[PDB]
């Protein structure tokens, strides 16, 4: 076995681009540093900022969290409960535990308290995992904007953004090729996304939560049809294998040549939802629309979890 | 196993972009109309044009030359011979026996003959599969337009333009990705390029020339296999999915005039030596090979 390229410790990962070997410590300090780099190139944050990183249970959210506030960033946590028996409860518990050992403060929403309804128990035929991403994006938007957050950061790695590429690339979505990226920049009532982890890959993320003691939830949604994202890994894996950098050149490249995508949006018909206020698309957004809301959900929260 | 979808023989293969089963004869009716409809689609060919088929004794071209000649077209081909020693040899066979079975004309360039050296004899630094495709595209277009061809086709298949725009989507070479598809029209003193193959895989390709009986070089230089890479992971994705490399293709077309502004347009000029089109007094073919006189490929054919 080798050893690591810094000190005479046994090397605990091998990192393919640059090809280095480097020990528990040394890849640490690369991933944290790395992340740092992402924030400072597309000045992604700045330390006076209150942040709001969106934890899911899984590892990507809880290493978001722990190397902003390791880095010595402003940071507070939402947890979204989809109230899935059986699955919603683990994840909350995962959350807890990540906040508890990362030290930041976390705020949990439980949507079966506050719309009723559960994730897959609405008498819908439109699958569970379709309006899931509807209320997650909605809710930490809400959420973020209702309490004075001035970012949302999200967990998306090198390797989500490589397959939303690919995907798209092969459907040829160019209205999505235009919108991705390390920011969505502030729009109106549309807080600020960031992607910290937009330069680091899934198994650089696995072996930094390993590292420094992060559980996390691996169970993909009970209620999913098809593994498309997957299949783009998978593929992109392959091709990585046999020549490294694949993913970040494929990632780096297209945000030289988004602007290209850009003529394809085209769209100009901006409105405010007559419930919430929350940017709509016609008199009621997609949210109020397909939970039937009549009045408005507030956020804004004084007395946070174990706080007065 | 399955029968065939309209008559009662054993079926020869399985379509999956349309799925379906077919046997050896109701593929052969397939292929030949899905090549004519690829065809009519682009507009690529008219039955009165002097077609030529670039040959390289693989099965893309051979295939290319045998579905044109069948569809009734007035087809002639070309072999260029690269005089790679223990490998140029078995290629202008194999081509030779292809345009025979076919039963059309066959027009063979030794580059050894005609440039002196053969690819791999010079003394340079890079490697010869980048100056082979410089070679082999010049002689084909010179060839065709000393012979007043009024088109080229080359055996160009669905799966080699998908793993061309994979490689170039990759690689974000949006110049390349301006330059793709089916027809590349007539430009001055560049023949019409034309690809009958471009909706056909390369499994359906193989699938043909074993039916009609075409045998054909199972193309590795001997002189890295990216193609192979982008082909297995396409492949990979066609399987779970259908239609993937169809899709890919077509939505390419419908979104190519996305790349078109990466153009870069630089003064079109004529070759000193040649008068081929060139970038500078002299081209980048008659600057390679160092020559100082014209090629003239117009011949009598008897
Ligand atoms: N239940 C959840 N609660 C809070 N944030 C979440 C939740 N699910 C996902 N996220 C966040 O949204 C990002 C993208 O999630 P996904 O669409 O599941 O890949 C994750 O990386 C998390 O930052
Ligand atoms: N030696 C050759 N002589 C004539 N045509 C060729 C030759 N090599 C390749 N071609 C043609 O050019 C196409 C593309 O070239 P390649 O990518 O090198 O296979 C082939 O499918 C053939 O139609
Ligand atoms: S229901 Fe949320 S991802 Fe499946
Ligand atoms: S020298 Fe022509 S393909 Fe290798
Ligand atoms: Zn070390
Ligand atoms: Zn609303
Ligand atoms: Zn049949
Ligand atoms: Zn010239």
């Amino acid at each position: 076995s080798m050893k690591c390229k810094f000190c005479s410790r046994e090397a605990y990962i091998k990192i393919h681009y640059p090809k280095m070997y480097l020990c528990e410590e040394h890849f640490k300090e690369y991933f944290e540093r790395k992340v740092s780099r992402t924030i400072e190139r597309y000045k992604l944050l700045t330390k006076d900022e209150r942040i709001l990183v969106a934890v899911s249970g899984g590892k990507d959210s809880a290493v978001t969290a722990y190397v902003l506030k390791k880095l010595g960033y402003n940071i507070e946590c939402l947890h979204i409960n989809l109230g899935i028996s059986g699955y919603s409860e683990k994840s909350e518990e995962y959350a807890k535990k990540q906040c508890k050992l990362i030290g930041a403060p976390l705020h949990i929403v439980r949507i079966k308290e506050i719309l009723g309804y559960g994730i897959g128990e609405v008498k819908t035929r439109r699958p569970p995992c379709s309006y899931c991403g509807l209320t997650k994006r909605y809710i930490m938007n809400k959420f973020a904007y209702d309490n004075g957050f001035d970012a949302i950061a999200t967990g998306h790695n090198l390797d989500d953004e490589a397959s939303f590429l690919l995907n798209n690339i092969l459907h040829w979505n160019t209205e999505y090729l235009a919108k991705g990226g390390p920011i969505l920049p502030q729009q109106g009532k549309f807080i600020k996304k960031v992607k910290p982890l937009y330069e680091v890959t899934e198994r650089e993320v696995v072996a930094y939560a390993l590292a420094v003691g992060l559980e996390y939830i691996v169970e993909e949604c009970p209620y999913a049809r098809g593994a498309t994202t997957l299949d783009m890994k998978g593929v992109l894996n392959e091709l990585e294998e046999k020549r490294p950098g694949t993913k970040f050149n494929f990632v780096r490249g297209y945000l030289k040549k988004k602007k290209l995508f850009e003529p394809e949006i085209k769209e100009k018909e901006i409105k405010e939802c007559k419930i919430c206020r929350m940017p709509s698309s016609g008199d009621i957004c997609a949210f109020c629309k397909f939970w039937g809301l009549k009045k408005e959900i507030n956020f804004k929260v004084s007395s946070t979890d174990e706080e007065p």
